[PDB]
């Protein structure tokens, strides 16, 4: 019987069988629709394109993320990505497998209740479960205690966890993520003269971000590099063949995580949110949380994140105590690994919500 | 066969085999229950935590003393601590050993009668005994005559004892103790800005009390120290990493024993209770009691107690006569030592209440 | 001109005009002082509270009996009660009236000599007299011969009196009384779990004593009632709203009068003191004393006293002769009635000590 | 000469002349600072905005409460609000008027001593006084006896008061208040999809709380209303023009006062704190306190508070006795009314601390 | 001394003295170069033609806009237009006057830094300033708050402005403008048979656009007019003498602003950009922005723009709130009027960048 683990974050769907080391199908959550009405006979006609296929044909298509800041914006688009994910990648009837789904904490009740309704009614699933991302990441680490910072494309979380358990009143979500940083890198990029207006080009600048951008230890040093131009300016090649040269924009893109005042948000940077999250927790456990702070997600991948963290949190907190930050490689797939490992635990099998227990007990029993 | 000596006071259980120099198992009488409902699979689940284990995880748990001012408040919690004490620390079937238990004087009949009922029915014990604390302390001193002041966490006693015998009409109990002094140090502590609201934090301030607080010879000198801040302010470190600095609060916490008007009680300080206890005794024996006044318990541990005693009692009593105060080191375990030594005496073995003599004669035969 | 009769016993002042059937002002001899220093503007400020007024506000005030076992402990407190008694209740300048005061027999010379000094110097009195309580009670009975047992709050007396006259060598005082019995009912009460530590609460347990407690004919029957719980347990309501249930404590409180070994006194019970008092008297008169034994005071009010007396004295004395005990209702005010009737006798008017005869003859002429 | 009464609580400053029925100037204690650096010439420039003015321009400004849980967090911000309060609203030189200031009980000594230092040195005041809030509320009621529950934005108190006087050992403070309830209504609000992240939006949700939220008699009935959606969902309009519909969130916001476990605090609800406060008081006075329990402050304004109180306290306390709760309309201004009435009393004029008596006697004489 | 205000947008240079009601010199930013090499002696020879002069001789000359979408494409052409603007129209040595220059927001840093370098080095200017267009338009309106839509020939902006200040993260630029609409009217025009291939003819079709084209309230009504040909077809005369008749092309040219899908751009129309700009602003201020939305520039001149705006924005936004659109006549010169009024303000004179402060501080100090 096994199980399917489906990590539905904005920007990437990671899906695959439980008990395995990595997800098999990893593709973007995009639903491409042709921008220009096309006059051929034979072509497509392909009214809708989905996932990596939409990535193949960006210059025709208007790309549309169905999921924004963790919240599902357009339901039938979502449904398309799931249907494509199941039959065209994993090759599987959902009626043969319980399915573990993922979601951000502190997220509107509509996402659980509609999600579950889709999975039972539209696909037919013998049982399923929807879990909090950060707990899955924490299982992937191999640890029971720690404060998780999960930064994906839609959303960034802090979830403190002590000896199992959890602290819901210290959970802190923040909308800063790969999508905000890509748009911020758009408008900062345009100051060199490089104009990326369209959805398709957004995905190009996502690529630039993913390769080139790094997090400076001290911002001022980056400013000095911008002042004298040596290793900081790097050449990147577009798909067209043009050459972009980016200097300070390389490192002032991800500086937004520490200084959200660059986007015009009053929310304190990710270091003050993690420290703030530690503050709201009981005086006893803070030492462990400081020692054990875990990183997950695509927007933790920027070289130089962990070191700046271990500067900034060490400047906020009392010096007397050790702040080890644990950011393991293969952290982008931490949530999916944790969904896998959780599905392979036998003590979890009682917790699946059954197709039957759903029809009789309602939508109210997902929580 | 030997025997088990179990010293059940509020705050600490001291237990071990008779005929030995110290108790082996010494842990707090706390029953931790998780405050926040924890979402993991595998964790615990550990609906109840007990003793030192509850101390390990204070920031999750709501700590609950099962015993308050010597009186047993919650019976099944007590039972848990005993069951944990026997099988998880002393490693012993109670059916192999007579068991000597302890209790404060002047204490409601419900504690003897329910206690004994638990020990015979729930654990099965071949015989047991429940003794008055101060008499046990007096055996530990190696002496037959003296007036015992036993200050534990729940309660403070004076028991005058002359040439063996006892004087029940001069026995005086007083609810001032480590628990009242910890709460008083809470609210006085909050005047520096340090806010300790929770049960877990109470145990932190118990730790502060145990290390830092001392009893001033004269209160006025302490006030002068508070006025010019030199040795009186000491730094203490929390488990978090924060630094607390406490000046006059160091010595005005235990001043409450001499001035219970700080808690709003009309009861005269411990020096006027000991002197008052001496007054109610026959004119013949007072000289011995004054010479031989013994100290026991955790709340006698504050540096500077004995000297202030030997000031204050010397100011109450007629000057013509010697007031020696005997406070031996290792006095916190005086009651347990006295239970040990008593269990090793052969002339005491007739006085055990037998499982058989209990079933036939009733609950009324504990007294 | 008339006269003032002032019955100053510990616990209650009974005062009023002579020639009248009862005292008008009857209130407790207490001097209330605020325990907690009060921050308002307007309140009181009322540094001292006295009498029934102090009874109105017990939970603020520390109550202090100025008179202990008949002996005056604190003089300026006494003075306060008298000054309040005169101007705030009887509404009278003491310079208009001779004043008859009361005192226990066998009582230190300081009480007569200081009392008289206060009445002449501080209040100004044209003449006064201080009388032995039991003689006043005997006048109240309407009889010339008898042995009086007067049990008040401070003290219990036996005074044998034959055909007028008196026998000073058979007068026997004993410190057992409402105050000792209230404290004894405190510590016996605490065995149900009911903890009354404070002066204010003492007055609550005085109330319990006054309503509920009775004197058992045979103690053993009371023990049997304690064994099977039927009419012996009665509900009493505190001022708070809590419910106290008291079983054997109802009747073993006043059993202390017959068995002072409950307080740890060697003094023989009130029945052996009355019998002993009869023994020290001349062989001729004993028959009358046995026939005519009179009761007075608040601590004679317990239902069942007279019958137990007429058991116990009948078991001590030779059976051949009638022991009638005379305990009239309205016996609590026997001493005050006797002071009234004595002040109305014309043959007594020569015996007043004049303000003038005092200044010239000294303090030595009170005796 | 008159006097100024200044009620400085977190969230609202109530100030005005003494002897008057209401405060004239009532505005929020906020210090607005522009978030985005503004490029105009002429604008403002207005580096700091204060009070109602900051409320006019929330979308530009970062709002900052200078006072948190009664404790002053940022001193120069405070100073700004006072300076604005005096010259821009009351129109008055402080050198013409003694000034009565307010503060929460049990509050760090730094607030009195720095406050007083500011008022004498920075403004110059001929004399001033700093009073405990609950006593002022109690004067406003027109009563001398009662237990005050004062819930403002920073903090909630219970202060029992008997016949004037006070009981400091029964005073109980609790950090639950309009500020905690607003943040709790934030995160519960976000489950409908309504995302309020910023300080400015916090003040919008404060407005929602103030209009719509009520306290349920029984929580379960509220749950039933949430289950079938009829009168419980109400429409509220934002300043933008969007429509928010809130159902169960209306009444489960203020349920936090009775169940602080919703915020993750172990502190017992406001009903168990008031009952607990009654318990620590002397047995004599509890009946009055139960009869006379007074309410004050903005966080007592929720419709349905008094009735739930008179359910819950009646379930804790012994049924035999009347629990009247007195919550007068115009209770939000109870503290300020009480400061007024106190300043108009002539017997209070001796208690002002003089500018002179301050310079000579120190900062230590505020207490 | 006064000042020069130079509004350099693509298509028209508006220049003149500050403190005046309109610009004196208004001519096209074109640099004409002869297409055919001309064989005469005496003619010209006039290797370069500039401005209105180039307009006089279009059929010989290749017209070349030096500035494209706000970005300066060819620097020495620009320089020519400035040099012609100064000496041949305004008649002025730039060394006598500070000069205020204009530029679009979000525009590459090269334009500020090179512009300033030209003005100081090539012309010599005692001081200058480069301002954001929309702020200048907002000063021209006489208002401090509003969201400006500035549509010129190169570029269209939305800049929201609140109470002075600004919101850089909500500023949105869009390349749709008179130049794109003229080319779109070219290719749509060619469907009647009218072939305009050349740069010179582009300026003819710009003229057609400026006179004849209007913005339809509803596009469908325009389609109906196209269907039955009555008032919608209008005759226009070319400079040659030929007659063009244009029906639906009159109104479907400017429909491109609302539907950029006509040019093949995915960018949402000007109504969704203005609404989107309102969305990114803080919830507090949106109402003002909706009330106060301002129009500026040549591509706002089409009759019927404001009404379609006040349809379309009213269909996007919540109906409950008033959307007034302010489009004043003489709005084409709004930016220049605002530059004038700003130069006449004395509080702005500190903000001029001095020739001296430039040489010492660098090119980096323009920002
Ligand atoms: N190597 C990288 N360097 C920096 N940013 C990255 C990198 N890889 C991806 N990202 C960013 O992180 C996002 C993917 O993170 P992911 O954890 O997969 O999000 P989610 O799980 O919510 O889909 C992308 O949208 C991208 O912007
Ligand atoms: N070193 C110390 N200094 C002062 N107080 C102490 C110290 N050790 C413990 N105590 C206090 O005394 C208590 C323990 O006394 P103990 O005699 O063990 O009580 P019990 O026998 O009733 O458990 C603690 O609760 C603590 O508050
Ligand atoms: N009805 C009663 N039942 C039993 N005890 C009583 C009763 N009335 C009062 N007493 C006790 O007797 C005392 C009062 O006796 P009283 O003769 O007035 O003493 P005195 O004359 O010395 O003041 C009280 O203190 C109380 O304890
Ligand atoms: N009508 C109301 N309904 C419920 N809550 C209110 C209402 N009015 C104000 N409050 C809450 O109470 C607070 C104001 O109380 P207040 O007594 O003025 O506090 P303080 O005196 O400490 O400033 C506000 O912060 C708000 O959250
Ligand atoms: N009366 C009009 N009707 C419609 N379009 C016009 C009209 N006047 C000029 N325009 C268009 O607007 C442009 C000029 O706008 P302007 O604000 O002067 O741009 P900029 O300030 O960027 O030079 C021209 O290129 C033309 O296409
Ligand atoms: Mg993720
Ligand atoms: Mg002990
Ligand atoms: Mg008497
Ligand atoms: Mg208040
Ligand atoms: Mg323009």
């Amino acid at each position: 019987t096994t199980a399917l683990v489906c990590d539905n974050g904005s920007g990437l769907v990671k899906a695959g069988f439980a008990g395995d080391d990595a997800p098999r199908a990893v593709f973007p959550s995009i639903v491409g629709r042709p921008r220009h009405q096309g006059v051929m006979v034979g072509m497509g006609q392909k009214d809708s394109y989905v996932g990596d296929e939409a990535q193949s044909k960006r210059g025709i298509l208007t790309l549309k993320y169905p999921i924004e800041h963790g919240i599902i914006t357009n339901w039938d688009d979502m449904e398309k990505i799931w249907h494509h994910t199941f039959y065209n990648e994993l090759r599987v009837a959902p009626e043969e497998h319980p399915t573990l789904l993922t979601e951000a904490p502190l997220n509107p009740k509509a996402n659980r209740e509609k999600m579950t309704q889709i999975m039972f009614e539209t696909f037919n699933v013998p049982a399923m479960y929807v879990a909090i991302q950060a707990v899955l990441s924490l299982y992937a680490s191999g640890r029971t205690t720690g404060i998780v910072l999960d930064s994906g494309d839609g959303v960034t979380h802090n979830v403190p966890i002590y000896e199992g358990y959890a602290l819901p009143h210290a959970i802190m979500r923040l909308d800063l993520a790969g999508r905000d940083l890509t748009d911020y890198l758009m408008k900062i990029l345009t100051e060199r003269g490089y104009s990326f207006v369209t959805t398709a080009e957004r995905e190009i600048v996502r690529d630039i971000k993913e390769k080139l951008c790094y997090v400076a230890l001290d911002f001022e040093n980056e400013m000095a590099t911008a002042a004298s131009s040596s290793s900081l300016e790097k050449s990147y090649e577009l798909p067209d063949g043009q050459v972009i040269t980016i200097g300070n924009e390389r490192f002032r893109c991800p500086e937004t995580l520490f200084q959200p005042s660059f986007i015009g948000m009053e929310s304190a940077g990710i270091h003050e949110t993690t420290y703030n999250s530690i503050m709201k927790c009981d005086i006893d456990i803070r030492k462990d949380l400081y020692a054990n702070n875990v990183l997950s997600g695509g927007t933790t991948m920027y070289p130089g994140i962990a070191d700046r963290m271990q500067k900034e949190i060490t400047a906020l907190a009392p010096s007397t105590m050790k702040i080890k930050i644990i950011a393991p490689p293969e952290r982008k797939y931490s949530v999916w690994i944790g969904g896998s490992i959780l599905a392979s635990l036998s003590t979890f099998q009682q917790m699946w919500i059954s197709k039957q227990e759903y029809d009789e007990a309602g939508p109210s029993i997902v929580h």
